């Protein structure tokens, strides 16, 4: 499933991401835009045998179980396949743990490279939230 920008913004706000850990909604929407282009089914294989899943590309090395990542942990306690659902809930809940893991939103390379220090409030433009 592919979210429209305001659609995802609404879904994110409903799940409590706006200003979660001091990170404004725009941050979250921007990250999702550059990590998966609002596509819940996005997957990206890494050269380390790990894979990134869903709208916020969570990594199989430590956060979810995909059963093919060698020294993998499952901190979020879920199948990586669940991160590929049309419903954002498993991703957001796991995202909440990742953002409090000591690097803030820097855990997402695309956020760091494309959103960090930017006017992220633009991502929320024309959205009735």
């Amino acid at each position: 499933k592919v979210f429209g920008r305001c659609e995802l913004a609404a879904a994110m706000k409903r799940h409590g991401l706006d200003n979660y850990r001091g990170y404004s909604l725009g941050n979250w929407v921007c990250a999702a835009k550059f990590e998966s282009n609002f596509n819940t089914q996005a997957t990206n294989r890494n050269t380390d045998g790990s894979t990134d899943y869903g709208i916020l590309q969570i990594n199989s090395r430590w956060w979810c179980n995909d059963g093919r990542t060698p020294g993998s942990r499952n901190l979020c306690n879920i199948p990586c396949s669940a991160l590929l659902s049309s419903d954002i809930t498993a991703s957001v809940n796991c995202a909440k743990k990742i953002v409090s893991d000591g690097n803030g939103m820097n855990a997402w390379v695309a956020w760091r490279n494309r959103c960090k220090g930017t006017d992220v409030q633009a991502w929320i433009r024309g959205c009735r939230l």
